[PDB]
């Protein structure tokens, strides 16, 4: 027994703090939708919306709790309390889900569709409370007897809004629900999350990493050395004569180019040029055991260092290969960071040691890997959020199920962190500020 006050500002701070975060939510989410429509930006403006509806319903439901759970409001706002507050306590975890699935499917893998989606979770609500409303509520359809719609009345003098529903009635219409539009989605969640997690630590390579590292150049330029290279950092020779550098060009493209080349060309250079990379590691009997014993990511920071400096000069990190194979990562990167490399390329030499560091891609920040991130804490949080506000709501819905012999105090706790989602919601699906851009 939670007392009325501790109850009345609970449900206050709640309505306070959730309506701006919402409002700024819809904002963000139409803006999104309306510059350019994603499935993302449809399941956030629905979810908006029904935590806005949600909010609105939050000073009733405060000053029920200070009149101890009578209703002490006109008898004909309880129906239109009763679609205002619990339609979006359930709609809600379907559209966190779909927002989770949206977010990393378009990131691990890269609009009339999610509005069919939210049409059919928004059906799906309102045809499963309004069905069990209209034909089982005091003063439904199958209630013969002078009683306002959704009202019971224990005793003399004391209306109640849903809350005295008998629980013959009430709990199957919960438990189902629960089951459907909370564990489901729940689930969902958690497979978008790991899927989200996965899809950063095995979606990048070598090819993509030295391409950041060493970007593109059509004609021949002197490299930070001075030395003539052209393409993805292909060298061509170190020799002081531009008329050897055209030379060296001609017999690796097989073509008169004149010191200029096409996108096509320094990408077949590029490819070689990692083959080489990965047969110079293969025949050295100090890389080769390092490499086979590395992850896929590791592996390309192996790469990317034969590529910058050769074979003989990774070799020559004897310290930092041995600890490599031991799985000792950061006494690695502390031996790498003193050599003769970091202090000339640091930044380069930063973003593979970090790589040798973590064994992830996040050095390497590209458009990609962010959209990435960006999936995995949208529904990392949204997870959080479906565990600890709506979370207790439908665990008691499940418990009372199935041990009606439980008290009313768990449902009353669950219904005050249910009240919460209107908070936490807008935090984590990221239309706030400048937007998930
Ligand atoms: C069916 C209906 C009839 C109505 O008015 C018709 C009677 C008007 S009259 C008397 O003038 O003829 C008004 C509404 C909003 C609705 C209506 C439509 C859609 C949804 C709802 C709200 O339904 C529910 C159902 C449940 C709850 C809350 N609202 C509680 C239970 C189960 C859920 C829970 O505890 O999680 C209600
Ligand atoms: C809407 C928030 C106001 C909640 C009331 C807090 C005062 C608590 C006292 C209640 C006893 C007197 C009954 C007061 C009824 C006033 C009418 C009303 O609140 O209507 C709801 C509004 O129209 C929605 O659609
Ligand atoms: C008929 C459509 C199904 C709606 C009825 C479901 C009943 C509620 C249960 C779970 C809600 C979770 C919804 C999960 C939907 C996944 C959404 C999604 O991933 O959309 C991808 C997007 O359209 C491209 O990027
Ligand atoms: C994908 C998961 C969807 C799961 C949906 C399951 C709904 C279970 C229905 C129970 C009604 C039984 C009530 C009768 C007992 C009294
Ligand atoms: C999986 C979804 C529905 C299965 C329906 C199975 C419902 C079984 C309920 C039996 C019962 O609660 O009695
Ligand atoms: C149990 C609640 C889930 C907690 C997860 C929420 C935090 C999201 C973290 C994402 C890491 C992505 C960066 C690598
Ligand atoms: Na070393």
């Amino acid at each position: 027994d939670l007392p009325p006050q501790l109850s009345f500002g609970l449900y206050v701070a709640a309505f306070a703090l959730g309506f701006p975060l919402n409002v700024l939510a819809i904002r963000g989410a139409t803006a999104h939708a309306r510059l350019r429509l994603t499935p993302s930006a449809v399941y956030a403006l629905n979810l908006g919306c029904s935590d806005l509806l949600l909010t609105v319903s939050l000073p009733l439901k405060a000053v029920e709790a200070l009149a101890s759970g009578a209703w002490p409001l006109p008898a004909s706002l309880c129906p239109v309390f009763a679609v205002a507050h619990f339609a979006p306590l359930y709609a809600g975890g379907g559209f966190l889900a779909a927002l989770s699935a949206a977010r990393y499917l378009g990131a691990a893998f890269p609009p009339c569709y999610s509005w069919g989606v939210c049409a059919a979770i928004w059906a799906l609500v309102l045809c499963h409370l309004g069905l069990v409303f209209g034909l089982e509520a005091p003063g439904g359809w199958l209630d013969h007897s002078n009683t306002s719609l959704g009202i019971n009345t224990p005793v003399n003098g004391s209306p109640v809004c849903l809350e005295a529903w008998d629980p013959a009635s009430a709990g199957p219409a919960r438990f189902s629900l629960s089951l459907l539009l909370f564990f489901l989605p729940l689930a969902i969640t958690a497979f978008c999350f790991v899927g989200c997690l996965r899809a950063l630590a095995r979606g990048s390579n070598i090819f993509e990493m030295l391409r950041i590292d060493e970007g593109l150049r059509l004609k021949i330029y002197k490299d930070t050395e001075g030395y003539y290279t052209i393409g993805i950092g292909h060298l061509l020779t170190k020799s002081p004569s531009l008329n050897a550098a055209k030379s060296e060009l001609d017999k690796a493209i097989g073509r008169n180019t004149n010191g200029v080349i096409t996108k096509d060309e320094a990408e077949k250079l590029f490819n070689q040029d990692v083959d080489a990379a990965v047969r110079g590691i293969l025949r050295n009997a100090k890389l080769k055991p390092v490499y086979d014993s590395l992850d896929a990511v590791r592996r390309a920071a192996l790469i990317n260092m034969v590529f910058q400096m050769g074979e003989t000069g990774v070799a020559g990190f004897t310290n930092s290969l041995r600890m490599l194979q031991q799985k000792r990562w950061d006494e690695a990167a502390v031996n790498l960071a003193k050599s003769r490399w970091y202090n000339q390329t640091p930044n380069r030499a930063k973003r593979v040691i970090t790589t040798f560091r973590t064994g992830t891609w996040d050095a390497y920040g590209s458009l990609t890997h962010r959209r990435k991130l960006r999936a995995a804490w949208v529904a990392g949080g949204a997870l959080l959020t479906l565990l600890l506000c709506v979370g207790p709501y439908n665990a008691s819905n499940v418990a009372s199920f199935l041990y009606p012999n439980l008290g009313g105090s768990w449902r009353k706790l669950g219904l005050i962190t249910g009240a919460w989602s209107v908070v936490l919601n807008p935090l984590v699906t990221g239309y706030l500020g400048r937007g998930p851009g």
